[PDB]
């Protein structure tokens, strides 16, 4: 049965996806391509025009920013056994999108133009770079709340980012036990091999072989820290799931 | 029954779709986006997590520039009527290229390094653009002379962009005709609604409103003449297509 590490953009996916392979492998991952290899990301594999198996014998594990209602996933209605939801707090990942964009804490003009962005679309609907991954709240619903309706044989794990950070073994090993991969054994080896460090040490190495790659809103001025909290404590879905998820 | 202009990327994708499209409207295509919604690209579609119903009741007319044996294209094994082969000198595609990626009839040494890749990949391979599309003759193939293998009940039409640029209101109705859109009367509007001039002035008011957009060898060293007359007149499939298309 077809299983999936559901997550919005900037959540970790990169992360939990190298340790799940290393784990699965018991060997570190010598190579980015190593990540889509392991758990592949279906965005990247719909791009080369592949399309894995709808209904497989053996277990699939696959990954996504999709929303679960996408068209596309229409194929895995029936096979969806699992998911993992991989959730960050919304604060972070909009810092993220800068960082990955290569804006300094300095350029406050284009820094406010991303973050009234993030907090009109409540997500990252107007960066280019996704597709089909929605709103924060309509990503995280689609996968948890809702799931039956795009999946109905499915059960659910959310997995946030911040406990995957604070123990990173003991929060693995809840994963990995909940996709029935193996005893709790190879979990410490997989965190080791996929640490912060080991993972930009592997990018840059892989960059340079020639292989395929890739805090607080104070500093920023005060009425988008009013906007953020506003929409942060509001009566929105988004609200709803910070507080859910212990972001508010 | 589904229906696909099939088409190596830099054919001439952009101008028959958009002929397409204003043909079936009657009305010219206000903007870019026009010829997504006309013939959607399924590349662009896949991007969005859309893809279109398998067995789809009316006509369906989609686009792409994956071969034919892609395993994403396999839910329309069955449901896939015809095909239009939209295809284009290859010296053409390989300049087509360079003007693309903004590199001029000066930058020699780039060049150098655009054709000498097209030349070893007998097409577009190692560009990172498009991912799927095969090389030239693996993907003309595909779609022609092996269509069967991928679409057993499929008919074909090649069309030649050469053709299409030299006649264009005979040759767009060849494809009109073959896909039974209706009568030859709107053929002439269609035409004069997607000039080159037409497509342009489109292209540049749709990009400043903000909406999402996008000769011969011998100046560049004649060891690079030698070495694509030596593939455009050896024995591999690539000689055997450019011959077949009188592109020798």
């Amino acid at each position: 049965m077809m299983c999936w590490i559901a997550s919005y953009p900037k959540a970790g996916g990169h992360w939990l996806r190298c340790m799940l392979t290393s784990y699965v492998t018991g060997e570190p991952v010598e190579t980015w391509p190593g990540i889509q290899a392991g758990v592949p990301h279906l965005e990247g594999l719909l791009r080369d025009g592949e399309a894995p198996s709808a209904d497989p014998d053996e277990q699939v594990l696959l990954a996504t920013h999709f929303t679960a209602d996408r068209p596309v996933l229409r194929f895995y209605r029936e096979s969806t056994a699992k998911v993992v939801c991989l959730i960050r707090n919304p604060r972070d990942a909009m810092l993220s999108l800068m960082r990955m964009k290569g804006i300094p804490p300095e350029d406050v003009e284009a820094c406010r133009k991303i973050a009234e962005t993030f907090i009109a679309d409540e997500g990252f609907s107007s960066v280019r770079i996704w597709a089909g991954e929605g709103s924060w709240p309509e990503n995280i619903r689609s996968w948890t709340d809702s799931v039956h309706e795009s999946f109905p044989n499915a059960a659910v794990l959310a997995v946030r980012y911040e406990d995957l950070r604070k123990d990173p073994e003991g929060e693995l090993w809840k994963v990995v036990d909940f996709l029935e991969l193996g005893g709790r054994d190879g979990v410490a080896d997989a965190v080791a091999n996929c640490t912060l460090e080991r993972m930009r040490e592997m990018e840059e190495r892989s960059k340079l072989l020639g292989l395929e790659t890739t805090k607080s809103l104070k500093f920023m001025g005060d009425d988008i820290e009013k906007a953020y909290a506003d929409l942060l404590h509001g009566e929105t879905d988004f609200a709803h799931y910070a507080r859910l998820y212990g972001y508010a």
